[PDB]
């Protein structure tokens, strides 16, 4: 049938002092992300926003706006891809870290964005990359995370 | 039935003394794009080129025009296209108020009906040559189906 | 009527006295790619987007970081793994990020070892090659990069 692709993209800057989040898990790091700046929940709204032709994240969940934690985001994301008449069939992505290891943490950001789009689990993907020490990201001065959804009205 | 994804990248220096030119919108600013540079009508171009399988967008050939005839190859491969989506990294200027006419452009350009054509922006944190202002990145994704 | 996306994303630095070894293609050239197997950018990048189409994890889950492992075989193993899931491929599109060498000339190569590694036909399958328009560790020619995507349907 109705058939859409998204995809989305996602950076922010790895400083001490702040927790590392990424797929809505808290990981242990000296570092953290400045923004809870959850690079891979960001890019995956985004992907599903672009799916569903109805702008990005920022459009829908402005700075200013009075009116949260990325979950919280990715599921008014969601609701609002249902609204527009969209099913949700895939979500693959991939984060870009140089570290710390994201592998042990890879199944539980898969069940918490399951969770949140109300998805089987095997319908959720994350991958996980370093940059081989090349550029901001080879050097753990950020991270980056590319996502790609696959709706249905 | 038969549907294909395709996928396009692009970035351009930004130099002095040219428009900005982006998604066909020209866009008050210091600096332009070098190549009319229009990254973000470049990588859908590949994106449409990459669905259809069709090589890309270096292979076959302003911008508008050229994406035009992009679609014109797409549909004589016989694919009819199903969506497009894309993001432009540029850390400046401010792109929020020229969207909406850059998504007007690609889908007149395309004969795509508004709500299948979605573009979004994001700036780099300041990282790397995105982050500098050096240049601004595109990507696209693309649904096309063979008929 | 299932289908499914994936998405993959590879860089490998360029050294002297390395192989260059792109799309399974040698191509002549001064420097190869750094990495375990190989270190064929565009086939890793495509396997992470096949892996990841099915859900089934990623390159290094199952092929863990192999020494100087052709990559072909890994593709064809992946390929394996995603239609024992279930899924057949219906296509792959790419692109190859490098200020050099000149990669023009053996795209088609590319695309040829591809579409037999995944048993297509050669129009399901596309690679595309671009310059970084000399920005960054790319414009510098310090690596190399690959993007995938592919389509599949359980
Ligand atoms: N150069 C840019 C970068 C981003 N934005 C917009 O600002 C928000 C901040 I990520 C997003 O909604 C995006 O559309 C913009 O208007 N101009
Ligand atoms: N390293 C590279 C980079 C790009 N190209 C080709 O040159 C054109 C110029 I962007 C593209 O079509 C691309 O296929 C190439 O042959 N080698
Ligand atoms: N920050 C990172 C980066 C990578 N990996 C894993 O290590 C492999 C080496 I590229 C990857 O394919 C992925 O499986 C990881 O666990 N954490
Ligand atoms: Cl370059
Ligand atoms: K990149
Ligand atoms: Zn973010
Ligand atoms: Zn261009
Ligand atoms: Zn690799």
């Amino acid at each position: 049938m109705d058939f859409r692709i998204g995809q989305g993209y996602d950076v922010h800057q790895l400083v001490p002092g702040r927790p590392l989040i990424i797929g809505g898990v808290t990981i242990p790091y000296e570092r953290g992300l400045l923004g809870d700046a959850d690079v891979l929940l960001h890019a995956i709204t985004d992907a599903l926003f672009g799916a569903a032709a109805l702008g990005d994240i920022g459009r829908h969940f402005s700075d200013t706006d009075p009116r949260a934690d990325s979950r919280a985001l990715l599921r008014e994301c969601a609701s609002r891809v249902a609204q527009a008449g969209f099913a949700i069939r895939n979500v693959d992505s991939t984060i870009i870290a140089q570290a710390p290891k994201l592998a042990p943490h890879i199944d539980a950001m898969r069940a918490n964005i399951a969770a949140d789009l109300d998805l089987p689990l095997d319908r959720v993907n994350v991958k996980a990359k370093t940059n081989e020490k090349l550029g901001y990201l080879g050097r753990g001065e950020g991270i980056e995370a590319q996502a790609a959804a696959l709706v249905v009205r």
